[PDB]
């Protein structure tokens, strides 16, 4: 296998603007096809990259600020993974739609999956309305990431390398003093197979496929033989003995990971998906399922000299290999500082979400299953609907709704709600064989609430095996067509995603 820890980490460059005033921020991003090469003894990777870097360009924005990117399609006409025909039903074969995860955005600028274009905006999707999308980032300074949405390709154009960060910066968070600059750093992680020529390998089908099956034929699930972080194989960073903000994101299709250093020191992590958490919380260990984010402190300081692993112990598709996946990156404690650490890990950060107080409106029960097709692949469905059907889940905008997720299935669901952020209200176990018989749900053990990590606000959260998940969302600020959807990407494509329409009644 590859030699890990062979190559320096990559840090994005942050994306200048190609207009900029006091009134309006301006920048164009174009998907091109480029290669790269992913480990010192590999050859170079053809990939498909934002600007043709992957991971994108960092973009870096204020809270409030009145941002558009333009997002153009320069990409080949021909797939370079195989694209399965026959899970959506003449219409070009590459399509893409730039989605900005976490972003406050009005419903036209979120990147609907058919909203999507070919190169140069040839063709279009039935719900495309602007090739320049607005995001007025009025929302809390976060962790966001952009990535592509195409409908019946989203795994496939993530795979290929479609993916980058965006961070919204709230000038009220700067009194904090959390590490900064050169000293907060986002980490995305994407797994990987990597064939000797240096290719990207992604499956053409599941393992010994019956006979029945098309070729390509989708597959439930994609575990990568190899883990990448900035777009590098098991890198090293070169760190300074002090404190670093680390924007930790999860860019993979299905991979969960569970991290943690192995010399056995702490995270504190300060923020989630939606934000900074009310209050600093010190981890030995935490898990991130595709499409989450965990804002952490790493404190170097006590550790100068040392290799520090970044460890992770969450399988997939089997147990972790310690050579392999079991390795994320490694931290050098070798840096001489710059300057002074004046960098602080406080405990007070935010806010609570429970000190808002809203009423009520609906509580919308859903469940998490699916059915077989005609070939005999699982199809996964929430409420054992199509994406196509008619639209159900429509709350009304501006009132708060207590969403549980019911999951029978045998897998955790990484459930995601565009355009807001939610609170987690508890978890509860039930008796799974008694609700497919009978549909009748029969707790097994208490509510368990959230543990400090999911005290903030939410846009992502694991619906784990044989439990009821509560949350609660303020649908709004604006009203219009959006989705909802497991973001594990092979079961987002077939067909595990709805629309979600908030009305303006
Ligand atoms: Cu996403
Ligand atoms: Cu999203
Ligand atoms: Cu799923
Ligand atoms: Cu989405």
């Amino acid at each position: 296998t590859l030699e890990k820890f062979v190559d320096a980490l990559p840090i994005p460059d942050t994306l200048k603007p190609v207009q900029q005033s006091k009134e309006k921020t301006y920048y164009e991003v174009t998907m091109e096809e480029c290669t790269h090469q992913l480990h010192r003894d590999l050859p170079p990777t053809r990939l498909w990259g934002y600007n043709g870097l992957f991971p994108g360009p960092t973009i870096e924005v204020k809270r409030n600020e009145n941002v558009y990117v333009k997002w153009m399609n320069n990409l080949p006409s021909t797939h370079f993974l195989p694209i399965d025909h026959t899970i959506h039903h003449e219409e070009p074969e590459v399509k893409t739609v730039v989605h900005l995860h976490g972003g406050v955005t009005p419903d036209d600028s979120d990147g609907y999956p058919e909203a999507w274009f070919s190169k140069d905006f040839e063709q279009t999707g039935p719900y495309f309305k602007r090739e320049v999308y607005h995001y007025p980032n009025q929302q809390r300074g976060a962790i966001l990431w952009y990535h592509d949405h195409a409908m019946a390709l989203t795994r496939l154009n993530v795979y290929a390398g479609l993916v980058g960060a965006y961070i919204i910066h709230d000038p009220k968070e700067k009194r904090l003093k959390l590490p900064s600059d050169e000293y907060d750093v986002p980490l995305l992680i994407t797994d990987r197979t990597i064939n000797e020529d240096g290719s990207l390998f992604y499956p053409s089908a599941p393992e010994n496929p019956s006979p029945s099956l098309p070729n390509p034929s989708i597959v439930p699930a994609f575990c990568g033989e190899t883990i990448l972080v900035n777009g590098k194989v098991w890198p090293y960073l070169e760190v300074e003995p002090r404190k670093y903000r680390f924007r930790v994101i999860n860019a993979s299709n299905t991979r969960t990971y569970n991290l943690s250093l192995d010399n056995g020191g702490d995270f504190i992590q300060i923020g989630s998906d939606g934000g900074l958490l009310p209050r600093s919380v010190k981890l030995n260990s935490f898990s991130l399922a595709p499409a989450e984010r965990y804002d952490i402190i790493i404190d170097f300081t006590a550790y100068e000299g040392e290799s520090i692993i970044l460890a992770n112990s969450a399988g997939c598709g089997g147990d972790v290999n310690p050579e392999t996946d079991a390795n994320i990156m490694q931290f050098r404690v070798t840096k001489p500082l710059a300057q002074k650490d004046e960098s602080r890990k406080p405990k007070y950060l935010a806010s609570y979400p429970s000190v808002q107080h809203e009423r009520i409106q609906n509580i919308r029960t859903l469940k998490l299953a699916g059915t077989q097709d005609e070939y005999g692949r699982p199809v996964l469905l929430l409420n054992n609907k199509r994406w196509h059907d008619p639209v159900t889940e429509t709350p009304k905008v501006g009132t708060t709704e207590i969403w549980s997720i019911i999951n029978p299935t045998r897998g955790t669901h990484p459930i995601h709600l565009h355009l807001v952020s939610f609170r987690v209200l508890d978890r509860r176990p039930f008796d799974i064989a008694r609700y497919q018989e009978s549909g009748e749900l029969s707790y097994t053990g208490p509510a368990v609430p959230p543990p400090p990590s999911e005290k903030g606000w939410k846009d992502t959260i694991q619906a784990h095996a044989g439990e009821v998940l509560r949350i609660a969302a303020t649908f709004g600020p604006y009203s219009g067509r959006y989705v909802w959807h497991c973001h594990a990407l092979e079961h987002e494509d077939y067909d595990m995603m709805r629309p979600m329409d908030i009305t303006d009644p």
